[PDB]
């Protein structure tokens, strides 16, 4: 099927809390909330209004400081939405408004209630012919098995996650064939271990810096092969590799702010293909 076709998307506000008590590794400079909101402001816009998706904004809600990171509560195939039960306990109750939006989608729901599974989907990794779904300190095996049940008609590979929060800390799909990947130690690993997995052959985007493996492929009308990476000012290294790809429409996506509290370009946002 047509591989990063989009029709719809869902994303969630920035509560205040985010600055200060959303979840991080790593506690280095502080969040500047107001900078946050401009670039999850651009990054809605150009999924809105430049590459045309009907966009589905949820109201934020305090009492959740992670509830932009939608990615995590939710994984969509085709006409399944699988929610799913994220394995930070602080993230649990994100996924009351992710089944009620996705649910006015009109998607077939599936709930994650096994008291003990847990998956989020920033572990997962869909390329279009079969899933790698990282197994973490935030998806365990009970949760991969869930998915693997929910979506019949696709392989379901599981891989460790080491050293990293998700799956795709570090990877994520930059085209048709073509899987962005980090040049660590970690992240080179879990590469050879996916491709172990797969009869399939998949061709890579190799890139210096780890966090800038993470794009957003999408396959738009009137505009083909679309392609969402972090900056030449945030990345300058890896962006010289995005900037190669003349095959493709690049747009830069300035994230920094969100990377602090360990959300990358994909977990801001849910597509849906209607």
């Amino acid at each position: 099927a047509t591989f990063g076709r989009a029709t719809h998307v869902v994303v969630r506000a920035l509560p205040e809390s985010l600055a200060q008590q959303a979840l991080r590794r790593t506690k280095g400079d502080e969040v500047d909330f107001a900078r946050a909101e401009r670039q999850h402001q651009l990054y809605v816009g150009v999924l809105g209004s430049k590459l045309g998706l009907q966009v589905v904004q949820l109201p934020a809600d305090e009492s959740l400081p992670d509830c932009v990171f939608v990615e995590d509560v939710a994984v969509v195939c085709e006409e399944t939405a699988l929610i799913t039960r994220p394995g930070a306990p602080s993230r649990r109750k994100e996924a009351d408004m992710m089944k009620e939006a996705l649910e006015k989608l009109q998607l077939n729901i599936v709930e994650m209630k096994d008291e003990n599974a847990t998956l989020d989907g920033g572990d997962v990794l869909f390329t279009g012919r079969e899933f790698f779904v990282g197994l973490s300190k935030r998806t365990n095996q009970r949760g991969a098995e869930i998915l693997a049940d929910t979506f019949k008609d696709y392989a379901v590979s599981t891989v460790p996650v080491v050293d990293a929060l998700h799956l795709k800390s570090f990877c994520s799909m930059a085209g048709p064939n073509l899987i962005a990947i980090g040049s660590s130690e970690s992240a080179q690993k879990a590469l050879k271990i996916m491709q172990q997995m797969s009869d399939h052959r998949y061709d890579k985007l190799t890139v210096p810096d780890d966090t800038a493996a993470n794009c957003i492929y999408l396959n738009i009308p009137s505009k083909g092969h679309v392609l969402l990476h972090r900056t030449p000012e945030e990345y300058p290294e890896s962006a010289k590799v995005y900037e190669k790809l003349k095959d493709h429409m690049l747009i830069p996506v300035s994230n920094s702010e969100l990377e602090k509290v360990d959300g990358l370009l994909t977990c801001s946002s849910v597509l849906i293909n209607k």
